[PDB]
This record gives structure tokens, C-alpha cells and sequence, in this order.
């Protein structure tokens, strides 16, 4: 292994988001000029707030992603004060930012963008991993416009928290309890926020969101892609069993052989070029 990096290797620049108990910083390598998201966390603040547990489970699942479409944990270091996690950069930001920029997708962004999502899970649910916060927030995009997903401080590795409340799954409202089909619930709040320009559950407060999440309390507005709208219908299902997608629906198979997907490619879509936005 090379030997550890230091602060004094890097040219540290803007701020790039300011997490839960981190701070992200643009680092420039002197050494190799290559750009880095460098997290960074204050030791003694997450003693005091007893998130050990949280930052260890954060870089070993992190440890254990090597796909294109999830960030990559590329060095880790210390000082005295902090920890430091060299992450791979995502150039564009955010696919919310997208999603306001343009107000909503057309279908055949919204095909691509939920396809490289669905393979991203599929690859994630397959090494045993929960996201648990999946959001635009948190789905970031790269140069080449493909998407990079974050954000694992939160998750859970199978074999005690709750996300984003526009997000949340009825099961952690009812329950305490997550599992893979809580991402596949979250994938349905996205789907239909790409394409309605907002997401299904809204209201003035937190309560009254989780209200209406297990009321399923949410309608389609009239331009809605019908096959869109169908598969959103089978990922926002109360019943944790019965989404599409879950292992009781008999896995990512049916999830991928929905019609909305059919011109879908799944083999290589890393390798194709996105459509513009
Ligand atoms: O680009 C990024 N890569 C690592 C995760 C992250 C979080 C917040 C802002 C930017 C980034």
C-alpha cells in the first residue's frame, strides 16, 4: 500500500456540503493534480455524540463498493483533531439540483436516470446493504453525467434510524424496522419526483408527511407517464413484501422486465452515453 497521505499532500479548496457530523472539501493532490471530496470528521465530536458506531460502519461499507455507479473510498487518514476520507468527486453535484433546474424529465431521462438507480441497488441489495436515505440529495452525478450515489454513514449491513422524512417507508414509521424493500419505496417517491417535478408525499411539518405516508396519501398528476405511473404504483405499496423488486416478488428480474424499462439495456449502462437534460 502507498504510504498513508497527510493534510499537507492536498491543496484544500471549497466547501463542498456540509454533512451530519462531517464537512466535504475539494482537495487537489499535489502530488498527481487529481481532484478528491475529501470528508472530513472531528474526532472528539463524534465521541461526544457517541457516532463511533456510525463513522465505522460509514467507511466499511464504503470499503466494500466497487462499482461505478456508488462512490469511491480511494484513502483514509487522520491527524489529531480528524479523520479524513478521500472520496471520488462527483463533478456535476447533485440530481436534485437537475431535477430544479429543469423543473421535470422527460421519459426518456427519466428511463435512463431510474434505470442506472435499479442497477445500482441491485448491485447494493446483493452485497447484503440497505442505503436506508436514498434522495436526489444523495444520488450525485459526474462529469460524464452518470450517477454516483453517497451517503452511507446511515446505512445498514444485514445478517435505530430514520431518513429523510419525504422518503421515509411506512416500516419506520410502524415498526423501527428497515430492509431492502425501504430503498425500493424510496426509488418510487424518486421515480415520481423526476417525473412530476416534486416529490408524492408533501405537506407543512414532519408528522403530517409521515401522515400521509401511511395513508398512501399521494396522487398522479394527469401527464403522467403511464407505464411510470404503473411502476410507481408497485414500489409505493404499504406492504413491504409486495413492492417490486423485494426477494418476496422474487428479486430485481421483474423489477427490470417492467414495461417502462423495456428499450433498457442493462448490461452496460455505465457504458452508454445519457441523454441531455
Ligand atoms: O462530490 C462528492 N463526493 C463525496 C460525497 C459528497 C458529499 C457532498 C458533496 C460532494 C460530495
Amino acid at each position: 500500500q502507498p504510504r498513508k497521505k497527510r493534510p499537507e499532500d492536498f491543496k484544500f479548496g471549497k466547501i463542498l456540503g456540509e454533512g451530519s457530523f462531517s464537512t466535504v472539501v475539494l482537495a487537489r493532490e499535489l502530488a498527481t493534480s487529481r481532484e478528491y471530496a475529501i470528508k472530513i470528521l472531528e474526532k472528539r465530536h463524534i465521541i461526544k455524540e457517541n457516532k463511533v458506531p456510525y463513522v465505522t460502519r460509514e467507511r466499511d461499507v464504503m470499503s466494500r463498493l466497487d462499482h461505478p455507479f456508488f462512490v469511491k473510498l480511494y484513502f483514509t487518514f487522520q491527524d489529531d483533531e480528524k479523520l479524513y476520507f478521500g472520496l471520488s468527486y462527483a463533478k456535476n453535484g447533485e440530481l436534485l439540483k437537475y431535477i430544479r433546474k429543469i423543473g421535470s424529465f422527460d421519459e426518456t431521462c427519466t428511463r435512463f436516470y431510474t434505470a442506472e438507480i435499479v442497477s445500482a441497488l441491485e448491485y447494493l441489495h446483493g452485497k447484503g446493504i440497505i442505503h436506508r436515505d436514498l434522495k436526489p440529495e444523495n444520488i450525485l452525478l459526474n462529469e460524464d453525467m452518470h450517477i454516483q450515489i453517497t451517503d452511507f454513514g446511515t446505512a445498514k449491513v444485514l445478517s435505530s434510524f430514520v431518513g429523510t422524512a419525504q422518503y421515509v417507508s411506512p416500516e419506520l414509521l410502524t415498526e423501527k424496522s428497515a430492509c431492502k424493500s425501504s430503498d425500493l419505496w424510496a426509488l418510487g417517491c424518486i421515480i415520481y419526483q423526476l417525473v412530476a417535478g416534486l416529490p408524492p408525499f408533501r405537506a407543512g411539518n414532519e408528522y403530517l408527511i409521515f401522515q400521509k405516508i401511511i395513508k398512501l396519501e399521494y396522487d398522479f398528476p394527469e401527464k403522467f407517464f403511464p407505464k411510470a405511473r404503473d411502476l410507481v404504483e408497485k414500489l409505493l405499496v404499504l406492504d413491504a413484501t409486495k413492492r417490486l423488486g423485494c426477494e418476496e416478488m422474487e428479486g430485481y428480474g421483474p423489477l427490470k422486465a417492467h414495461p417502462f424499462f423495456e428499450s433498457v439495456t442493462w448490461e452496460n449502462l455505465h457504458q452508454q452515453t445519457p441523454p441531455k437534460l
